[PDB]
């Protein structure tokens, strides 16, 4: 029928924005996404099941529209490879780096097996490639520095 997936994204401008939902709830020019602020899979599964059901009891604070560059990429890929997606945001939202043996954040919710694809500004590098598999680059960047206001 259709491949159902759940994907995770972080709030970072300009690749992902945050637009407040309308009164009825449609997320025009975008898709609806949630943020239960939790790093355990069971609650995420339960909330997605309740939302995609005839009875959806979830706080409005957990609903908020999100759109932009990276979400546009996700939308194209979903159209082309005919899969439907649900969306959520990391509990802490800190990318991910090694801490207390295990990992944290994005790669720490990938290895822990909760969402099947992570799409956001995501600087792949050595220590991350050898644990989390990555695709080919779709953008280049650098490490620029910005001083305080002009001179004064």
């Amino acid at each position: 029928s259709k491949l159902h997936l759940r994907v995770v994204t972080l709030i970072e401008h300009p690749f992902v924005f945050t637009r407040e939902v309308d009164d009825e709830g449609l997320c025009p020019a975008g898709q609806l996404c949630l943020d239960p602020m939790t790093n355990d899979s069971s609650t995420l599964d339960s909330l997605f099941s309740s939302l995609h059901s005839s009875n959806d009891t979830v706080p409005i604070k957990f609903k908020k529209c999100c759109y932009g560059y990276c979400i546009d990429l996700l939308e194209k890929i979903a159209e082309d490879m005919n899969f439907d997606f649900d969306l959520y945001i990391v509990g802490d939202g800190k990318y991910g780096a090694w801490k207390n043996g295990h990992w944290t954040g994005l790669v720490g919710d990938l290895l822990r097996g909760t969402a099947h694809m992570a799409v956001t500004s995501f600087s792949i590098n050595t220590a991350r490639s050898q644990v989390i598999d990555f695709t080919s680059p779709f953008f280049s960047t650098s490490l620029g520095i910005l001083v305080r206001t002009r001179d004064t």
